[PDB]
């Protein structure tokens, strides 16, 4: 099935009157260590921008302040802070780990404490070179809400398959492997959603999005989507990945290449649209 | 009663012509401790573009370069600078202490240096933490020009009642036990003021608010208006409240959340039509 | 005299096509120093935006990154560094020391490195806490082009006039005092130009002027116009004095408060309408 | 012959919908060294704008909070890691090395790690102080496709030609020294742009050009057509070269200076027109 605007008009409702807060979810980003720390600003931006209630991000100490320069809006900690780690995760409804953490020592002390803070009720997204550290270990799921958001060469790593053979017939059996739930993101170069036995593809997308950063962008919407949408989560993040592309889209009539900083900002006003 | 637009175009003069600085008064925001920083610098932004003749942070030492990419027309110092932040007290016209403040030894330290320096002609607001800070201790207060703008949660704290049981009537009950002057501001889905036996109400206002950073934007601008605007301090900081929801009603037309940044930046010329 | 529309028209010229670089002149600026960094980027950025050819800053260390944040087209370093701020004044055409120094031991070794650093050639404006140092000491000018931006109360201490007794006969008989060339700007109100028998009055400017740094743009504005127009100093002064309240008063039609960065930012468009 | 704007269209060509990233090639930026930070800041602006597909910076430890600031899209790190430039190095496809690099102990510890660890495939930009740096020492060139972007007096130290003698004749054969598809970028009021017996001339471009950094923009842009278009290198470099200016002669008709930071803004936007 191909994913479009009647989905996403679908899935971005317009927001109840009383609900106020709460309802539109909390989300902890981790990521941005060094060197990688523009990567979690990006995320923290499109996240924001896509209205989750509170945003904060668990960031290398020394990039705590080119973050508030973007977003004073997102709290900001070390993330090498064991107990604040802890505190927050408890605190957050959705956890996404990966833009930016790299695969240091720290890295993996800070997956591992990840790993064993995760509830059943939480969403925990896991990108870019989390998915490298997700494939070192393994055999309980500390939620069956997973979504899955990796490069073509970093699902290679998790599930066996090269480049080549990573056919949609290969990467669907691959998944029935991971919890039923989970939803796997296939960013390439026309990313497809699955989860279970489906399929979504996006036809909106071009090569003015082929910069660094785009993922990482994806990776905060997607957040920010599952932050405050809670009817079926693979629609949910399906609209996320319509709109990202969508919006490019629209930048694209007068920009040669879309930077994923400008896609953040046009994220709110698209939203309004797609509310209606 | 109702705080509308009209009340909000009585308190919002045209600036007399002569009198140049002073009379806009000079304010003083202590908060932004680690790791709250943003908390402080979305309170100043909305100060210095509310109008305040002069704006001065105390914050965390790492917290200063990011006030400052944001806003370098506002001096800011290291909040453990005790000498400097006693001098500074004197020098100003209304302190807000509060926003990003938290709760450990520095803030305590901090709330207790701050207490003891406040002269009778001052304009105290007590945000955020620096709630439950007034709530853990007590018998005579510093000024009579007291203003509390604490969360629900933040009010049960210092008054024993629940959710639930803040009623209005239960509300304006707790009230008479501060000075008599004594301004509530309960931030809340529908925020109202309180002093004595008013009670006022905003009818603007709605869920794309629900954002993180939404307080700390209305602290900033009650700061800035009572910093200027000298009559009534009740309808002055009712006012405030109401051109908060006001721009947030105007921006939420092209935004499915409007974020406490883009409410900054739309001050000043939302003021100078309030003013005619 | 009058300074208007008509006189900043006749410095403010159309750019030679030929000539490239040098031209536009060399501005060091030193100042910023902690907790007044805020004070240093606002005169370095009206000075980068009126057409300085190169924009140089000597401040704090800690301040050059939300320098950078918002000005990467000047360079920056640290003021304690006494061999390259020696390197930095020599390569300069002109010297504007004080907004931001501050008082403190670092202010005045800086003082009087720079003091016997200036040369005959160079242009030296002299602002704010500056003011109070020059007052400090004494015999020798080590150049004669001096330009002197002092508020009401700086002015005072340099020239043992109050404030009630700060006329304009008082002001005047003060400057001849000062070697023959000296151009002061009297900030205030009303500023007013002074050099030898000459006196300027601006008719432009507004209560929305009355914020914090509006005296740090006009000391940049200053630096830029005496760094690119060689014809009459005073003349050139006084145009730079009267399109920053010229800029303002544009500003103000729909803003209640103009903010000293937001000057800046207009400041290229209407030199090019000025330029015709 | 004449660089015009049919040309840079012919450069500027429509992005192959199928192949994204890779294509668009990985730069990576050494300089920004202590207290020429800005410097790297704005090419590195420059060639994200211009559509490199990775934008990598190697620069001071101090100075990549600022570069996050303007540019959460390109990771940074400090360029005393020796290892971590190293692999850098062998990951880029163009290495711009100059901007800001400085002359001190660790430009040219830096300077020689690039020079061993560059390879035959890649494109090395050397600008600024790297042309002093490649003046000091000499015999075998890294790589073959080589671009020399330095200044009048730059140029003098690398060939021996005074300024007055670096006429068209004595400049062409000064090049006949390095490896024949060496391409010399003259930066001047007039740039001109040189490789073997090819001279090419712009028209575009005015005073309005004559300020801090506009270089480093150039630099930047440069890096990022050459990481993307690999068709004629000479007429690469030359279209970049164009375009700079031509959008400086757009942004004039409304700006006395353009400033380097302004151009960059514009690039994809008139990019975008130049592909039609
Ligand atoms: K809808
Ligand atoms: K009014
Ligand atoms: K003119
Ligand atoms: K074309």
């Amino acid at each position: 099935m191909i994913i479009d605007d009647l989905l996403t008009k679908k899935i971005i409702k317009p927001r109840p009157l009383n609900s106020h807060k709460g309802t539109f979810g909390r989300v902890l980003l981790i990521g941005g260590n060094y060197p990688y720390g523009g990567a979690i600003i990006m995320a923290a931006l499109a996240c924001v921008n896509s209205g989750a209630g509170l945003v904060t991000v668990a960031t290398h100490k020394d990039n705590i302040t080119a973050l508030h320069s973007h977003l004073p809006e997102a709290m900001a900690f070390d993330m090498v802070e064991k107990d604040r780690l802890s505190e927050q995760i408890t605190a957050a409804d959705v956890v996404l780990m990966g833009p930016g953490l790299a695969e240091d020592d720290l890295a993996q002390t800070t997956f591992d404490v990840v790993w064993q803070a995760i509830e059943p009720k939480q969403t925990l997204i896991i990108d870019g070179s989390a998915i490298n550290l997700l494939a070192k270990r393994k055999a309980i799921w500390p939620t069956k809400q997973i979504i899955l958001t990796p490069h073509q060469k970093e699902w290679e790593r998790l599930s066996g398959l090269t480049i080549p053979e990573q056919i949609e017939a290969a990467t669907q059996t691959a998944l029935a492997h991971f919890p039923k739930e989970t939803i796997l993101v296939a960013k390439s170069h026309q990313t497809k959603i699955y989860q279970g036995q489906k399929i979504g593809h996006i036809q909106v997308g071009g090569p003015y999005q082929a910069t660094g950063g785009m993922g990482d962008t994806l990776a905060g919407m997607i957040a920010g989507f599952v932050a405050q949408f809670h009817t079926d989560r693979f629609e949910v993040a399906a609209a996320a990945v319509f709109l990202h592309s969508y919006i490019a889209d629209q930048l694209s009539k007068e920009a040669y290449v879309v930077l994923p900083t400008r896609i953040s900002a046009e994220i709110t006003r698209v939203m309004k649209e797609m509310s209606e």
